[PDB]
């Protein structure tokens, strides 16, 4: 009897459906007189109309039917909204269920509450027109389109009984990120994870153009969505009387198959990739609004996308049509005199946490358990002498991540775009593997590292991975993202969205608990250009992240492996941040042992006393580095200067936290003027060697008292192919150019260092000539060790 | 007989195939002794191996077969390479055809030429490992994956007889941009445009993971690629003896269907969307290389992706295997004593421009005709009084673009992501329409503006549009891209690729002629937030573009419609640039008439004399603006100051060319120190009101003599929903905050302007309170006109 729809139940569901639309339209238009007790007048209409209408009925249409199966089958559901402009529909149902009144006591279920509820939407000092963090039961802001689908899969991970109902607009489906995220079924495990129920809201139109997926034939539509691995179900029509029964049956069909798929997998009898059920819903745009306006068809057309009538404040004719639109919902039989929904509506409202707007998963910070972090000092490489030993920088991190996975079998995951092996993080493969539910071959047994139980997820689409991870954190869990720095620009749009979400959730919204940080590891830099990656890779992603704020993002550039461990350990505890860690996978020198590394990361920036020779004296120059390749060149330059200028006093400063450079006025995390003057003196030149565009340092530290003595060398440009030393020479960040820069800046070396400066230019000439002759650097360059 | 393959022809084709692989492997490994006349020794091997091997045989496999049909059917073809790391294969065939020797006389077809040809690849001072602009017959650098498919469609536009053979790697297909660009068949007109022949190189593996599209079943593969609208053809196997004949038949089948499709369409008998032929090629990775290395299978596995044996310089065992690998191609029977290919190879080499590496389309700048630009002064709005009249800013540009389309029916196009109507550029719809070959309905007749003959292209995927336009320019044609500024971050990766391509083509490569500029119009700004677009939209894309260089990118922020016309007219003539024009679609004031606008854009920056009152005197303050909304606030602030401080002298400067602010030392285009001191004085405060992040101005103009007096107000952050004046108040760019800033900075107003400053803060309080009360600004704010 679950598939069939009772006429009595059909009426109550239809009653809820209209009330949701009525509240949606009221939010768009009304600022006063919520229930049409008195004739509508221009003083009740909002001056500026920013809400969108063409998608609201469809979202409410599915939402009331989703609540039906929750009441019947006791399903645990989440609502993820593709078109974020359909916010009123979600809020209306949130208010109808009673969630919004509990979270916001001002917007009660009364006439006075409705007045505040209607006036707040898309209003200065109110709430936005998208699925902002202020929305109860919301994890995804659909303002930027293409990421709703991935967030459904991310939230589904390690939530076996959860089902995430994600509604997808046909216009959104034309975007690149969402077209590739359909293949996420191959990495979702039916045994341990939940289900995603994709609903294609094929209203037939974008803002102003038809959607191609609507204008592509039905046969090719089913062909496209079986090739994605889904079992597609089609509900088409325009008359709700038929469509209420038809779509209730389809949703009943889908849930049984989802449970049948999960039952088959968890029993172990069918350990294969299943054909997940997906719904294709073709309904008119602006479904229950005006039919035509000024002789142009509006409903079921792109003209209904935002607002069918935007001149209602101007001419009374449309104003009467607006009031006629509202009364078509028959609000007199939907709400009582007080302003609450009628008891028929309250009957079909789910109860407590079973409500999709009050599910604690959406407010994932309440479901967040801190990771049991093993002591990273067990994985710290031994550094008996600083800078005299070479070890692979990322392998200790791989071993540390292995022990985190061991102690957090479900709460933690790894995400990587087919680069985990290249990034040299294979230590995690010792305990787990990579997720794969596609076809398997015996050749995968040797080094494939493929299993459905794996805690590491791999796909070449960077958009898919970022959406997977962001949803995983917002549901109250932990993760780590590792990728090349060359392709970081691909996810720049997605990072902005998540940073937006975190910043609002901290300051504006008070009831949303903190979630875990977004930890990103840019594992291959632009200085050590390996085989893969384009020639002109740029560090520009770092500038984009620092563009957001110091109170939501953190940038770390640890110089060695122990410093990488402390940074990763520190950032696996921080909550409301986007942590971007820039480290290189090549074999590098090691500088700090576990104790010294931990103290260095706690400060974020500090003097290296072994690399300095200014103890108990005023340094003639401060050499600072931020990165690992540029740190090596800065250290090598320091060695060269000390050989040729024995009396020269050099203070070596290494900075790991980029944002420490900002003054404490901007953010509390930054250094004070006294602290900054202690590290970098008030009047001596600073030769800063930065892994990135040099102006980023100037943007951060422009207000310091010694900024006029700050001289930053960083990434400028590249050739087609360069050796590691030649590439540093092109950007003037190599050891020889840095030594020249120190000679130019130190006042008592311009006259005295002329002969050394000529010798340094000779070395640049010799190494370039050898580079063009052999294709690599000299052995003494590659095997350079810290002297002294 | 075209379908069947002669055994004599099969041998010569196989002879070409092995020689191409041999040259490819020689480029990867050898730096000396090209032909194995003497035993291989470590001094002949390259020190560092950066080339990739797993894709080279597949590219050469298709390439030799593509040349077959050129010789038979006289087809005009282009080779677009998906995996850019497969550069050696393209270069080897380029050398084999003789193109490379003609372009590069140093690399002759001899033994001495081969020594230079082998030693140059992936070498310092040589050439890169990707499809850089130095490659003959190359339009697309496949280093960043996901854009090869779109570039095929872009180059195909308005080239009816051209066929673009684009080879697509299975790993690349997992990326977001390429998954959505498959639907580009719906916008390609068989009647007027050429064909794209997509070849899916499904080698089964990525760098280190299996490709899901390979591990998805064959049935679901055909289902996926018929849903994209393609007729898929499958060639599978590993034995070339069978695969040579099978593949040749499939390519023969595809070309006939492509011609049959074009013949049916151009006769007019079948004006429907056709099922384009697409090839799915499943071959082992590292197809003709080592079978196993160190007990691990390499060929047909991810272990062959880059280099099967990377220790050949270390141990002689692999060194013998490398020489055994080379001799498996039997080079003795492929090259003569001199070093040229044998006459059998020369027989099957195409001739002249029919060679894909020597096709003049790829060097599109030779095929570039300058647009016949109508005088924009016909579309200039009348401005009898500056700043006293309001007109829609983008509509005159739409009319101007309409006349360009009229005079350039084939050489020009418009690209937009479902925003042309929103951007208010509908004037172009008066002469043309939008491309659409999907299903048509009678409802589209009213305002659909849909026709297959349209010169405007629409799709919600911004990745697809950018790839379409870049290829269109690189083939020697013109275009204009219009989109919102909110979603500009989506195409940031693609823009970097094209900027990279232009910069190399100007300085490094000498034989590549200039092509047309990339003209981008960010038509909706972040200050006038309309219905669509997320709340926290940022101008950060401007910072990303200025990141590249002043010698390849230009940023224009015209204040009014006449400045927009002059800027667009000026930028439709420039060749080797990425032109980004930031304009707003809202109804705005108009400031300059056609004559004054043209002079202003010629300077790029200049004093507005009507808005100034410092003529013949030293100005107390310089108020500068860069944008249109911020220009209005700067002008309104100027009016407020002149009302309350009649003696105050204000010079108003408007800047359209952002890069003029850079000193002439960086680039010739920038202003000199004398010119800059003329506009902005040497010692007076400058209140700069910028449409964007304020630091961008400081990055550009830090070297100026008066930079210490430069005070920039720009975009900082947003609330959820704000009125236009309230949003400007939040960022302190409104008229009242600017007037306060002038009071603070002018030395003789700190004491004297205290009472006005208190009044200004009262206005800020009053307008915010009104905004929270009504939801819009006061009528006098919305209808503000320039006084005086
Ligand atoms: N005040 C500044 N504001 C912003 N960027 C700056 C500033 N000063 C320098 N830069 C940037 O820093 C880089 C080099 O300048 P800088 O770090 O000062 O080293 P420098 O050797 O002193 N160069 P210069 O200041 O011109 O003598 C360039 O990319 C500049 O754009
Ligand atoms: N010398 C500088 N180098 C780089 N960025 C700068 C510099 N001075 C200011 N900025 C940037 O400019 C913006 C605001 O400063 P600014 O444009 O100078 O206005 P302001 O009122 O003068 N603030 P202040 O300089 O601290 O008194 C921020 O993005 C700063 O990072
Ligand atoms: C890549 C991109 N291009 C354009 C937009 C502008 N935009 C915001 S909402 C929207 C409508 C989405 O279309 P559709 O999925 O059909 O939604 P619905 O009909 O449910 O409103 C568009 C185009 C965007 N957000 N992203
Ligand atoms: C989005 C993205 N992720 C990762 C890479 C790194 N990368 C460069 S080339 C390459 C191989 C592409 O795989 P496939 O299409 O299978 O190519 P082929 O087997 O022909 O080498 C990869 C993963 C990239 N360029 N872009
Ligand atoms: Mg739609
Ligand atoms: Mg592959």
């Amino acid at each position: 009897d679950i598939a069939t729809l009772s006429p009595n139940e059909q009426a109550a569901i239809d009653a809820w459906w209209r009330a949701a639309n009525y509240l949606s339209v009221g939010q768009i238009y009304l600022r006063d007189n919520p229930l049409l007790q008195e004739p509508l007048r221009p003083e009740h209409i909002k001056q500026r109309l920013l809400g969108h209408w063409g998608s609201d009925p469809g979202l409410s249409f599915v939402y009331v039917h989703l609540n039906r199966l929750i009441r019947r089958l006791d399903l645990n559901l989440i609502y993820v909204t593709g078109p974020g402009h359909g916010a009123p529909a979600l809020l209306a149902n949130a208010w109808l269920e009673g969630t919004y009144s509990e979270v916001y006591p001002n917007c009660q279920q009364s006439t006075a509450g409705l007045q505040q509820f209607f006036k707040q939407f898309s209003f200065p000092g109110g709430i936005g027109s998208h699925c902002t963090p202020e929305t109860p039961g919301s994890i995804h802001e659909g303002g930027e389109l293409g990421y709703s689908l991935s967030h459904a899969f991310g939230a589904a991970l390690d939530n076996p009984d959860l089902i995430v109902a994600c509604v997808i607009g046909d216009g959104e489906a034309e975007t690149g990120p969402l077209a590739t995220s359909w293949h996420s079924n191959k990495f979702l495990n039916p045994a341990q994870d939940g289900a995603v129920l994709p609903i294609l809201h094929l209203n037939g139109y974008k803002i102003a153009n038809p959607t191609l997926l609507s204008r592509i034939s039905h046969e090719e539509l089913r062909s496209l969505f079986i090739g994605y691995g889904y079992e597609p179900f089609f509900v088409e029509g325009n008359d709700p009387a038929i469509l209420h029964g038809v779509m209730a049956s389809t949703l009943a069909t889908c849930v049984q198959k989802i449970q049948a798929i999960q039952a088959a997998a968890r029993s172990g009898e069918s350990s294969d990739r299943p054909m997940w059920p997906m719904i294709v819903l073709r309904t008119p745009k602006g479904w229950t609004g005006p039919a035509t306006i000024k002789g142009h068809v509006v409903e079921g057309s792109w003209r209904s996308h935002q607002v069918p009538m935007a001149d209602v404040l101007t001419n009374p004719e449309h104003l009467q049509l607006l009031e006629d639109w509202l009364r078509s919902y028959r609000p007199e039989e939907l709400f009582d005199a007080s302003g609450a929904p009628v008891a028929e509506l309250q009957a079909i409202a789910p109860i407590g946490d079973r409500r999709m707007s009050a599910n604690p998963v959406t407010n994932g910070g309440l479901l967040r358990r801190a990771l049991t972090l093993p002591d990273f000092r067990d994985q710290a490489v031994s550094v008996p002498a600083p800078g005299k030993s070479r070890a692979d920088s990322t392998r200790p991190l791989g071993q540390f991540l292995r022990e985190v996975i061991r102690h957090n079998p479900d709460n933690f995951r790894l995400f990587g775009p087919d680069e985990t092996a290249s990034n040299r993080l294979d230590a995690v493969y010792e305990v787990t593997s990579k997720v794969w539910l596609g076809d398997r071959i015996p050749e995968d047994e040797d080094g494939g590292h493929l299993s459905d139980r794996g805690r590491v997820m791999e796909i070449l689409s960077e958009h898919t991975l970022e959406g997977w991870l962001e949803a995983y954190l917002l549901t109250g869990r932990h993760g780590f993202f590792a990728t090349y720095e060359a392709f970081a620009h691909v996810i720049d749009s997605m990072v902005n969205q998540h940073a937006k979400w975190l910043d609002v959730s901290k300051r504006e919204v008070d009831w949303r608990a903190p979630v875990s940080s977004l930890n990103i590891l840019l594992s291959s830099t632009v200085w050590r250009q390996d085989h893969n990656g384009f020639s002109h890779q740029d560090p520009g992603f770092i500038d984009l992240v620092t563009n957001k704020s110091a109170r939501v993002t953190r940038i770390y550039l640890p110089p060695d492996a122990n410093c990488l461990l402390s940074v990763a350990d520190h950032c696996l505890r921080s909550t409301d941040y986007i942590n971007v860690i820039v480290a290189d996978k090549q074999s590098h020198l090691q500088y700090l042992d576990a104790e010294a590394a931990a103290r260095h990361c706690a400060k974020g920036i500090g003097i290296w006393d072994w690399a300095s020779n200014d103890q108990g004296a005023s340094p003639d120059v401060v050499i600072a580095s931020c990165g690992d390749v540029v740190t090596l060149e800065a250290l090598a330059a320091t060695a060269l200067l000390r050989e040729h200028f024995p009396d020269l006093k050099i203070r070596f400063v290494n900075v790991v936290d980029l944002f420490r450079l900002q003054p404490d006025t901007e953010h509390p995390h930054g250094l004070s003027d006294r602290d900054f003057d202690s590290l970098f003196t008030v009047d001596k030149p600073i030769i800063f060697n930065f892994h990135g565009y040099p102006w980023l340092i100037h943007k951060l530290a422009y207000r310091r008292h010694n900024h006029n003595n700050l001289h930053v060398r960083g990434y400028k440009e590249v050739g087609n192919i360069n050796t590691p030393l030649e590439l540093a020479i092109r950007n003037q960040v190599d050891r020889f150019n840095l030594a020249i820069d120190v000679i130019d800046r130190v006042p008592h070396l311009r006259d005295r260092g002329a002969h050394v400066k000529e010798w340094l230019k000779d070395q640049i000439h010799d190494h370039i000539q050898y580079a063009y002759q052999e294709g690599i650097d000299r052995p003494e360059i590659n095997q350079w060790q810290w002297p002294f």
